[PDB]
């Protein structure tokens, strides 16, 4: 059985009738062919409005019938449109079992006034036989069983899927409100007059430089009043910004300074990104300030790229006063570009 | 496997349905030839506005289905033009199997009152007959699902180009090292005797009612120390490792209490993570148990997913003798459970 | 549009018209054809009368 | 023809793309079979997403087509999942009218990338033969028109709920009332001597520059008379019957100066509909008369409008002696008609 998400449990509300009807002294019919007699009305305890009865011919109903017992099966009240009903007969012996148990095939429509049931019912020979027990004591028995089925309901119902949700991880999101919000401040920065403020445990673990001054028995003095004087105080914001948090979110206007700062901090997750940033701006003019940072701040991956680049484009980089002034003030970096372009990309000739 | 410059993803949105569909007393069929019975319109969460139905004609729909149950599928509802969508139909026998399990090949345009099915779907007389055990206790019931698809979508990736990598991040990482050699902490707190360090700011970060008692008559007076003496150790540990890290790599084994730490430290994910965790580990043995749990600790969803698996075990449930101690100790929850069994047979 | 009149409005009906046809004696045939959308009560009858404007 | 009690108006848009294509020197069709030169992607204003192209072949796309000029009609994006429509392809002669036009029966289906027209649209030898005229100095133009369906929408429009009915609006009319029978009003205006009666407030409600003039200077002291000495009083009172009355009956006869007066006194709308007057009264002989006043009262749309028609009838606007008068009076006008005239005329 698979689960689903959705169903649908369409019943049919169908009732039950249990009726007796017993008729005493039947040997006396006191009539010949084509006479009935009525019986009592009755019901059950839902809906009680749909009365019932039997009419029953003990002589037979028609020339065709005869020598035979007929049995039918009327409703004289319906207080609503029209009822489809089933039903099942039996004549009850002498010992009270059922016999001769005779049912109807299809659910037949009722108004006030219709009748139903089986005409050729059973043989009056057969009935008035006493080998069968069929005539107890001059008493005759019927069983009357009474199906009413009823309009049909769908209560339908939405299964449960309702699994589990979590929520997503928090741990950034609370250490960079942490940053600003510096609750129960250890340290007191200092850039260039501005006095921020952080923990201590964060920027040992961030930073092996930091843990530098800071392992060496050197907390009464200078984390009360640490003093930084290189980095500028906004792109310092920014890098503890990165620190608490782990993101760089404007890494694109300030791309140099702080490749700068976290060269001097050895930041290298940090120093990736401004690798990154610096590499998605190449253009034909600035790579020679850009091959200058690299080697400054031993940048592998920016310096590579830059290094291809210059290879590729020599043509317009040796016009630019950048290029001149940097084989006048950097005399290695020229050589080691001469050496990456010499067996790379023109060993054809 | 080479690698390329460029890459495409075309992906088409694919969105399945599942729906069961059971019918009482259908030997009294009630009608001839051309009775139709609808069922109810139903539709997952997406999109909320895409209703189907069922429709099946018990003799059959015309005269050549004389000795065929025929059985179709309708659409309802719909907000856009076109719609396509395969299906597949089955019979649940009298142990659940499905038979006659058919799909169809195509996915047929469906439009507003568009109908589709099998007209020579089941045999009559192969349906009817006992033997086969496809009419179990007088109940028909058919399993259906349809498998909808969408306009497809281009995600355009295009990879190499600058070789430009982040080396991930080293937070968790360090922080965990932060754990292994030791620190230069800010409080010395106390577990059980035991003698843990932690921090301030990161504990007032994460939660509140550390915040509320770090600031709050012990930041003037008793700064470095404070005592619990509640939770023990073996699974503190782990719950600062949880405050630490932002995950909890040991919990299965362990969240029986653990969620009452972290309802006794208000730390909302990782009540909900246990939450998972115990919901994954329901069973009928113990059901009573997380439900003593769930409502002793604040637990809202994990209550309601026990008293769910209660509602659908109710029978093998009551043999167990936690419940018994349950009915002595908390009969509220008892009530609880008799409230929404209450609203699950509503029409009985 | 499903439509229906004030009393008792719980009886809403639609129409459904095959613009081609169904089948192959409806090649050149349009077909018109009314449907019973909700209904509270077991079943109800009906005659109807279809114009063209 | 019996009213009904409800009604159902059922509409599926449509929509229409109207296009020329026109191709030089076609005797250098450069190849031979199995060449297709395209189109440029067009679409119309409304709803500038639905993007269409075409495409030629000028030999033939198979061997049953090697005599015939093969057309297709192709689409190259949308945003939405599909679409279909009708389209009808023609070629325009030598005197501009149509010959040898076929059109498609069937809605087809379109999709990205999927083509669809006739292979066999034309002869070749057809075209190729002068008798006919189709080959107008060595270049082909082709009209092609394409109408797009789109989604139902159904109004459901219910009628003789109520018989009770609200006569809409008759506030400009009581508004022109305040205007014929003057209905004592406050501030008496004098223009070129006649006097005209005027409210206060309702002037201000929609004049940004009487606004500024009612309260600054004039109330204080001045209040019941100014002198309006610049407008002539038979197209001031059409002026002040729009401030009341919300519209302006007679435009056309004396929108020449109507203009003139809108751009003088800010009314946004007034300028508009008066600019439409003057942009449908656009003719050969008067298009420098009408570019003055565009520039000289401010003008934008009439502005653009005008000088787009004077790039497109520049062979007999130059003839007219205005525009000689226009040339003397005027230099920027001039120049910037040679600005758009180079805009239109960059390829050469």
């Amino acid at each position: 059985g698979p689960v689903a998400e959705s169903w649908c449990y369409t019943q049919i509300k169908v009732v039950k009738f249990s009726y007796m009807w017993t008729i005493n002294n039947f040997s006396f019919c006191r009539e010949e062919m084509g006479e009935v007699i009525k019986s009592s009305t009755f019901s059950s305890g839902a809906n009680d409005k749909l009365k019932w009865c039997l009419r029953v011919n003990p002589k037979g109903l028609d020339e065709e019938s005869k020598d035979y017992l007929s049995l039918y099966l009327l409703l004289v009240s319906c207080p609503k449109s029209e009822v489809r009903a089933k039903f099942k007969f039996s004549i009850l012996n002498a010992k009270g079992e059922e016999t001769k148990a005779m049912e109807s095939q299809r659910a037949y429509r009722f108004v006030q006034g219709k009748d139903w049931g089986f005409k050729k019912f059973i043989r009056r020979d057969f009935l008035l036989d006493e080998a069968n027990g069929l005539l107890p004591d001059d008493k005759l028995t019927l069983f009357c069983e009474v199906s009413v089925v009823q309009d049909s309901v769908n209560i339908s119902g939405q299964n449960t899927m309702n699994m589990v949700k979590v929520p997503e991880c928090r741990l950034a999101d609370e250490l960079g409100g942490l940053w600003e919000n510096s609750r129960f401040t250890d340290c007191c920065l200092c850039v260039a007059g501005q006095e921020f403020q952080a923990h201590k445990a964060i920027l040992a673990a961030r930073s092996p430089v930091f843990s530098a001054m800071f392992e060496h028995e050197m907390e009464e003095s200078k984390k009360n009043r640490v003093e930084i004087n290189d980095v500028e105080p906004e792109v310092f914001k920014e890098m503890m910004c990165f620190i608490y948090t782990g993101k760089a979110p404007n890494l694109d206007k300030m791309a140099d300074d702080l490749l700068a700062a976290a060269d001097k901090y050895a930041l290298e997750r940090l120093k990736v990104m401004c690798e990154d940033a610096l590499c998605s701006n190449l253009s034909v003019e600035n790579a020679a300030e850009i091959l200058i940072l690299a080697d400054l701040h031993s940048a592998d991956q920016l310096k590579t790229q830059a290094v291809d680049f210059i290879n590729y484009h020599a043509s317009d980089v040796l016009e630019t006063s950048g290029w001149k002034s940097m084989v006048v003030s950097h005399p290695h970096l020229v050589a080691e570009a001469y050496r990456s372009l010499a067996s790379a990309q023109c060993p054809f000739l």
